[PDB]
């Protein structure tokens, strides 16, 4: 039943994916022949996924990554793409939300299993946005420094209190307090234990009153 | 030890159901994805079709997922629950307002229905959670609808007794047989359909009612209709 509500959480993101693409194909993308071909692939590969995932979180009831060598450029810009199109197909004003992206001109190659980091980025993407109900731009940063690929993922949204920022890595643990709004608790968990299973690791600064930066941390080589 | 047996045998049962549950409406999805890109997206009266269908696949999943997540909240006792005296005749008339709204606008609705109201004259005040109340009523008050006659009366009852508080709801359908009476509050529990309805609707109803200290159960005779009680301890 851990199975139930770990898959109930993780498939929201690409499902959500999925939709704002549908909806994009439906609103008129379809008769576009120069955009249409590459957003059902989005949606070929997002389907496959969530298939992918359904099966293998109900192995894991009965160590089991998938490693690897992966141009992380490549796939944290197409995570951001399909945030992108989420945001798009929102029901905000346009430019009410911004992804912001400053990768290095390096390309990275780094050992991760695919499905599951890219459940991480979904994680803090969707946080950096649903706790910024203001709005506000989400800046995405990669580089290699010091043998480490280090991802940071910055909002204009509410903080983490600085007693918390330990606890946030926590299951169940969400901030105690009032938004402009939350669930479960389980996201940064799940998140911080896929990091640790690729041998990484991640952290959070914050700011109470202006927003939050999380960093991910893979060996490079 | 049957106890734990029958509590650990049910739980894999479900689990499985929702990895089959899940499973459909995205095999479903990826046929008509594979359609699309296989070249049907180039073509104009079948593109559109099959791009609303994969629209509802997906939106049903997201209602599935919704609930699947509210089970979850229970089975766990995450479930944040709020009881307040409220005036419940006043709380079933505006559900059964809003109900009368939505006919009354016509879309050439799809069937016609009437409810009849009977309630107890003297007001009820009692400790309920209004917003977890009120859905399980919706979910009642959908099933009356939606599994009655066309020109079919639905009849919400408002009644109390020394020890309870009692509603029920009654549909002229065909009504359930007296071997499902139980199993139509268990989860993924829909009548034979192989787009929409989940078949949760109940079972997390049921788990609501007995969350707010309460008792639900049907009863039904196969032709004339079923009708649904909710009992709550009163003062
Ligand atoms: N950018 C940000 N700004 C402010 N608070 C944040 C944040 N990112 C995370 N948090 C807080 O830290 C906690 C992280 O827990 P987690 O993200 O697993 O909960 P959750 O899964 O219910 C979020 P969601 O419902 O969007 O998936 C959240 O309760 C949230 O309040
Ligand atoms: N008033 C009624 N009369 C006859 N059968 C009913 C009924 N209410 C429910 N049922 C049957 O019991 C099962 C459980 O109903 P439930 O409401 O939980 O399904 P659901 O969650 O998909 C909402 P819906 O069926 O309205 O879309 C259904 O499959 C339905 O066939």
């Amino acid at each position: 039943k851990q199975f139930v509500s770990n898959v109930s959480h993780e498939l929201r993101t690409p499902l959500t994916s999925l939709r704002s693409y549908i909806e994009a194909l439906s609103d008129g993308a379809w008769k576009d022949p120069e955009v249409a071909p590459g957003f059902l692939k989005v949606t070929q590969e997002e389907t496959d996924r969530m298939i992918r995932m359904i099966n293998e979180l109900l192995s894991l009831s009965r160590t089991r990554v998938d490693m690897e060598l992966v141009n992380i450029n490549e796939m944290f810009n197409y995570v951001l793409d399909r945030f992108d199109m989420i945001l798009k197909k929102d029901d905000n004003p346009a430019k009410y939300y911004t992804i912001k992206r400053e990768f290095t001109k390096r390309d990275l190659w780094v050992e991760i299993d695919t499905d599951k980091f890219t459940q991480v980025l979904d994680n803090i993407m969707n946080n950096a946005i649903k706790y910024s109900p203001d709005g506000g731009v989400v800046t995405c940063r990669l580089l290699e420094t010091h043998n480490q690929v280090i991802i940071s993922i910055s909002d204009q949204g509410l903080g983490i209190p600085r007693a918390d920022l330990g606890h946030v890595f926590d299951r169940f643990f969400r901030v105690d307090k009032a938004r402009s709004q939350g669930g479960t608790g389980l996201g940064l968990a799940i998140s911080k234990e896929v990091v640790q299973m690729l041998g990484g690791r991640i952290w959070v600064d914050s700011v109470e009153g202006k927003g939050s930066t999380f960093y991910i941390s893979l060996p490079y080589e």
